[PDB]
């Protein structure tokens, strides 16, 4: 049996147990600021990611076991103009050596908008801009090896409000669940889908966040993570 | 700081750390069988509850602190005829000395269908029968001192399928959240509302389940809880 | 699988999740005051106990499994005259219906100084007075169904200093371990012994503290518990 | 507030969340084999280490806070001839970029046998061979920036038996405690000392194990770690 856990109720400057990639910085208020802010305004064409330093043991081929996990986090998206919000934020699992990919609507996750099994990516996206591949309206999506979500639900961005997210994986039913609550307005969202982690991901992954602002100067927003917990449990074989 | 936790991934016969009330028994398959089954068929007019034996310290007037909590459980409702399903199951918090009340549509929670602040009850109901006070259709409800829910959402009973529920309370925003997932069909539900526990409940409560079958012979269903976890955390003051 | 946990970093007045027996009260400073204090002085012939309200599932005859557990606590003994310290404090496991027994050197645990398997008691004692059955000197003892310890080590009371205790049980080796540290003086103690819980205790027990002051007016001390954690884990069968 | 935890009840081959250094391999039985074995016999002059991949946040200069931690592990030392056992095993904390140093009696920890504050090492050693700097007999030691222990206790190696170790740090008293129990013989050992982590270590460290076999062919033993848990808690400022 193997377990991994961590909790951040806020972030310290120079967090050496996180891999910060692209534009990510830690604010003096203790937030993970994924996309650039200059003079209190979000900067366009910005991309930042943050991963937990330790690989997570997500499944084991020898024992044929798959881990359960649960992660919770709080985030804020602040768009100067809500109608022009772009592009969004995702929580994701990827190979240990994962590096930022294309900015904008590809969210730093993918090199292009096609499906490719060598991506080895599972993500939950909070998507604020309708790309050509997207459903109508802002939405939450479960993504497997593609920016084109396997399943989506409508989600109304509550501009500059704290969103509380829980994402969990139940290995026995191969079910990934994602929920988002805005306590400020008592609004909540949930979706779930079958995602076979053993078939999609390598045995060890890194986990974390990615976010991207829009590729034009009037389509911008901030993407801050305020707090993050993670727990994974790889059981003994039956 | 005070915390309480417990986990049951299944139930043992004669569980001395649960207070079983009314008809509740533990099955040899390890389920908490809240309402009676006879010859593999649910019995009408049955009511059973199960509470964790220890009082939970939910808030403290001296330090003016309120606990966070989270509970998860799995349950199954099996109705021979889904249209005639009655009456449902609830998770609840109540005074330490709480005893079963009226059966049927009052779910063992309330003496009548009126609102009364001396009840000191907060519940999340999974309501399978439309009483005169209910919305149209089966629904999940957040209940505060009344069988007449403060907030409801439509919920389609997936007959004899395992439902995974999470209910959490965030003290800082006074927000109660309840979610239900059916992994078998990838269907999910969530709602949340403001519930001020400090104003509704005494400082110590008992927590648990209640369920009731219908008060007529053709309006019956089973109500089994398969697993239950609970975690509460009453923080130090500021 | 079944687990039970709780944490008290201090105690609240009227703790409804503890069974207080004999003279025990909670002080306004948040301590569990097991033996009486009157006008800032310990009272002789006083006996108090405190148990967690919920029964703990320590083993299961159906699945033939035995729990691991670990408890930690901090305590203080303050004797006006250290040479006349009596009688001591114990952590213990006992049947759910356990009641205080004889005061003084029997520590509220036993009716007499003999061995009897119907006691169903396992205790770790911090023994400040040499009775006829005791080794020379103040000592820590592991007790099984008798005040006459199965195993003892010398322990020097550090008068009015905080002692940090950890007691753990490893089911697979039937080993009970107890350690005590005085951080103030960098002094530490440890002992362990084979104790077969399945053979000694019923399937469910209550756990807690007992303490007794001396049976003469010049042989007195206080016995305060400052903090307490407990975790038990009854595994699935192999 | 920041916490980090992990559990291994056994080890998988190619553990990508551990940094294996020197000779360390994972056995097919799931043990961390720190020093080499060839044809079932320990090889002399072997040195291996294993660190958790993620840096641990042990103190924070911004908030002026220091973490508590607790680690537990099980290990086995098997010497063909107990009188010729060498050299031993240690648990340690060191800079993130730590690399194996000198073999033999320096345990892979130090470049020489002198005290040097630039080492930035805190270790607990299980020392099986009397070097020129050592006390008489096999011993457990607390080491700060030197192979010459700050404090030692006698410890009798129980050849090829499982040792259960707990090492904990209490930031409020700056106290490091280490205990070892052999359940097989009911033998136990403990020591503790004041160690100011903020003054000795950098803000982030890596944690893990090191072990070395003797530098002559007749002074050899195996050093296997069977299981390992770690929990650290860096609190909010007070
Ligand atoms: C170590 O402690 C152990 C636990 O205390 C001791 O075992 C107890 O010993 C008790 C006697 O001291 C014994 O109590 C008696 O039980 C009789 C049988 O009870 C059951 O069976 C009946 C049907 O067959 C049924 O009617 C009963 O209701 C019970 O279910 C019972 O008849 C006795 O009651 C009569 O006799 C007494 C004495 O004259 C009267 O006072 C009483 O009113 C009645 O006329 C008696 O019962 C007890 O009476 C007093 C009351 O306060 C008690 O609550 C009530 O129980 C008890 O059953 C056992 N317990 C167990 C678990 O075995 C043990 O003593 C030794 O071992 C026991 C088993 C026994 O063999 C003793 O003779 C031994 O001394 C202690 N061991 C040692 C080595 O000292
Ligand atoms: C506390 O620990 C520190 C860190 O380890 C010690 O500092 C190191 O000491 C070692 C000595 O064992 C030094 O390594 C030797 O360095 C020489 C010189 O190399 C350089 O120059 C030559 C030619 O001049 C070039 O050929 C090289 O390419 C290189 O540029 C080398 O030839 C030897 O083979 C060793 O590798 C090491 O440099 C040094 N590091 C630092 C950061 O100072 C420190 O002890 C130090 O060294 C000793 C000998 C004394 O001089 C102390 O005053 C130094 O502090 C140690 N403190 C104590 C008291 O032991
Ligand atoms: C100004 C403008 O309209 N630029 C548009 C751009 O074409 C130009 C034109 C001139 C220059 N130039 O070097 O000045 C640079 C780029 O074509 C892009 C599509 O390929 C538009 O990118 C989209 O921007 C959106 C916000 O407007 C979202 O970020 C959306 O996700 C993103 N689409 C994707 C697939 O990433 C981008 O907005
Ligand atoms: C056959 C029949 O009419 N049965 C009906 C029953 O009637 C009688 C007849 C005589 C006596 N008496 O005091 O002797 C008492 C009751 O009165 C019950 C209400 O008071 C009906 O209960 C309702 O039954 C429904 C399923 O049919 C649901 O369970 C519903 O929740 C429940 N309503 C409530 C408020 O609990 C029940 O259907
Ligand atoms: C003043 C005095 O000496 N009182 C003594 C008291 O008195 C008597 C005197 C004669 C007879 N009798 O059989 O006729 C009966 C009782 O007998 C008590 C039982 O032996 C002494 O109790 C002991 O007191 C000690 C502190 O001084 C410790 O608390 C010690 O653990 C305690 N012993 C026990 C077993 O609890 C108690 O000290
Ligand atoms: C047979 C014998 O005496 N072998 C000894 C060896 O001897 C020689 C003699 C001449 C030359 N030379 O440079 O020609 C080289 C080696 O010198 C080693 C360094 O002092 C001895 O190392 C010690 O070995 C012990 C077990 O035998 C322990 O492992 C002990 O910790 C270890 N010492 C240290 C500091 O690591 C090693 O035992
Ligand atoms: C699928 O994704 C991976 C990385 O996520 C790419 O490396 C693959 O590109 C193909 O393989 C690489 C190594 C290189 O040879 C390239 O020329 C190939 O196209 C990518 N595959 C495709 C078809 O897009
Ligand atoms: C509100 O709830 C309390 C708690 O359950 C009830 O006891 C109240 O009923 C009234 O007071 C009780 C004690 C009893 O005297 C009864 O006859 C009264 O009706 C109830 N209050 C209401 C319905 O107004
Ligand atoms: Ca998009
Ligand atoms: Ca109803
Ligand atoms: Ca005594
Ligand atoms: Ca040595
Ligand atoms: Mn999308
Ligand atoms: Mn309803
Ligand atoms: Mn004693
Ligand atoms: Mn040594």
């Amino acid at each position: 049996k193997e377990t991994t856990s961590f909790v951040f109720t806020r972030f310290s400057p120079d967090p050496q147990n996180l891999l910060l990639q692209g534009d990510t910085v830690v604010t003096s208020s203790g937030h993970l600021q994924l996309t650039q802010v200059k003079d209190g305004e979000p900067v366009y064409s910005s991309l930042g990611r943050a991963l937990y330093y330790a690989p997570i043991h997500i499944w084991d081929s020898n024992t044929d076991t798959v881990a359960n996990f649960v992660t919770s986090f709080s985030f804020v998206i602040d768009a100067p103009n809500k109608a022009k919000a772009a592009d969004g934020l995702a929580f994701f699992l990827a190979p240990v050596d994962t590096e930022p990919q294309k900015p904008g609507g590809l969210l730093g996750l993918f090199h292009d908008d096609r499906h490719n099994k060598s991506n080895h990516i599972v993500a939950v996206e909070f998507d604020t801009f309708k790309n050509s591949w997207d459903p109508e309206g802002t939405h939450i999506g479960i993504n497997v090896n593609s920016i084109v979500s396997r399943k989506t639900i409508s989600w109304d961005l509550e501009n500059d409000e704290v969103a509380n997210v829980v994402i969990s994986y139940q290995a026995s039913t191969k079910t990934l669940t994602a929920s988002l609550v805005y306590p400020s307005s008592s609004t909540s969202y949930i979706l779930n889908d079958v995602v076979d982690l053993k078939q999609i991901l390598p045995e060890y992954v890194r986990v974390g966040f990615t976010a991207a602002s829009g590729l034009s100067k009037d389509h911008v927003e901030t993407h801050d993570v305020l707090a993050w917990t993670f727990d994974s449990d790889l059981p003994d074989p039956s």
